[PDB]
């Protein structure tokens, strides 16, 4: 299908990691579709961060107030971009460990099947096998 | 407050990063709101990096010319972006080692205080007490 | 001249560098302009990468399909951007190691010349001088 | 004072974000001083990961066994380096918005104080306050 | 087992990444274990990279040398650190798209199983199906 | 030849590019061969920024009590590395814009001559002519 995506963007080379993380978080749980830190270098010897949020396009006033409120920028840019996104289903696979929900994406004529992380993750945590050993019993059990 | 910023990008794998903090400084010489560098990785194992620049959209044909007579680039792209501004004001504050302006932002019903950095630098190389204990006494000096 | 030019984007929280190497040449393969690799951090304590794919407005299909295809990613994200280019020509230089091509750009009131790189790489494996060496000795025969 | 860490790092160019997030967790829980991430560009057009582990030098095995386990790496490389660390002691202050741990760190002439993060992002949910309010309130409140 | 493994680096401001994609061949070439890139920023506003070359401890003259040779860099900086990696061995796996020989590495109690790229790479080019389909055909085809 | 250098390292998630610009500054200022910042990625989702110092290894006591005073950080870790440099001198060379000093490198026989920058950029910004333009009129110079 298709849909269009907001990009709000802000440097910040005054700006704390510490303070990142939870502005990060912060907009996750207000619904951003994504959040991403790219690193940076501005004027004056300065390392810093590009903080980029995908969202709604009309949550637009609600995820830009959180950038402004929770960072030091003075000013958001943003800018709609168009989408082009896969029509998703999951199927749940028995596993030695348990179920595993595999997420298997389609468009036109592609096909692929991920399995999915906080399942793997939960299991071999559970049972202290390593990650790949959940994810690859996954695709194992998929094959049928 | 709202406006409009050109964003003008440029790919370059094929330039010193010393004629980059060049191209840095003309720019913002000439005018450009902020510029800044990513690490991009590029075709034939090239570390290589993105020159974004920001700019007013009637400075366009200026840095265009700026990023293309001083670099390497054959192209550049630029992108119109939509901004949200916070409206500024500034006060001055007495430290124990001088006045130091701080920048009050607000927007809507966020208000925030920021020292502003060349202040709290100076007075720090000038009684070579560490940067943020000058800073430290700009927020203790704003707390009236 | 002036053109327009699609960019594509991608966020890669799932996806090896391995697999990441073959997109990449896959793409370019399928005639991308560009191809590049920005390392960003995601949630979850994700080190990423996001993928930028430069490319023909016309192209949009192929390039998304081949991102969708090949790469973990759900959906893709997509704009136009405007573009100023420099005219090119090239001059053929003669070196003491051989013929060297020159790329000449000129924009308006700027000219500038970049001896081409994988002329260079040629001659210098082929005489095991350094690819300096061979940039210089360009640099020095296009003198005249 | 004086005293030695462990540095085990190894290059990962065929190993997912979320692995890597994974086996970071792991790692602090297995006793890991601590981890992060450098991105690196490897052969192969890959867009890669360094890991690097901080940790007990008596702790080679666990944390050498731990990532050859969880990793897709085939060697890790360590070596031992000196360190010098700060005296710690916390000290409960008084905010307007409540009290925060403040972390007092010193060495021979040098003290500084570190407002506690989870302290501080505990009253700023709570409160609906910026994390940079609560921060920069205990900065205040420290002084005395 | 035990080893030791020496590391070269140097830091690189002035330098295209054209000639860091060629240099990293050569080094390659030379008989280094692995080389890698890694952005850094550098005094001056200057984008810059640094790059690490793991080898034998008897090639320092011999990568030492060539750095100096085909890289700007005035001095290179080097340590030894000791390694711990796995027995490899290569099973050839029957999978729907064909065979592919899988890299099975081991230490002590660890074994874990990695298809090997080119082969993936090979059948995936070959049958036109992803790169990603063929890994994990041979990840569920390594399970016996 | 060979020597020894000290390498400062400081991992640094509560620290901004602001007070890190200025560190650089110091610790130039202190002595520091060199300084340079590397983006990393720490726990609990922080954008973090390495500090690293090279300097003479009788300078352990002064760039460490720095880096303390004047960053966040609670420890630095520090070991010697071995080095490798190449001997330089100065030539004037005359070009079309003026004489520019070059620098000459040698290292057994091993041979290189690195224009300077400042007196390149010097002639640019005096006759308004490109960076890129003067250096390679020295390249080309510097032939004789």
């Amino acid at each position: 299908t298709a849909d269009a995506v907001l990009m709000i963007e802000a440097n910040l080379d005054d700006q704390t990691g510490e303070g990142l993380g939870y502005v990060m978080n912060q907009l996750l749980t207000a619904g951003a579709y994504d959040v991403f830190f790219t690193p940076i270098q501005m004027k004056k010897d300065r390392p810093a961060t590009k903080l980029t949020v995908l969202g709604n396009v009309n949550d637009k006033d609600l995820l830009t107030k959180l950038i402004l409120q929770e960072t030091t920028t003075i000013g958001v840019r943003y800018q709609t971009w168009q989408r082009t996104i896969m029509q998703r289903h999951f199927l749940t696979v028995a596993t030695p460990y348990g179920d595993v929900q595999v997420k298997v994406a389609t468009y036109q004529d592609i096909e692929k099947k991920m399995p999915e992380y906080a399942d793997c993750a939960q299991l071999a945590q559970q049972f202290h096998i390593p990650f790949r050993t959940v994810y690859q019993a996954a695709l194992v059990a998929v094959d049928q």
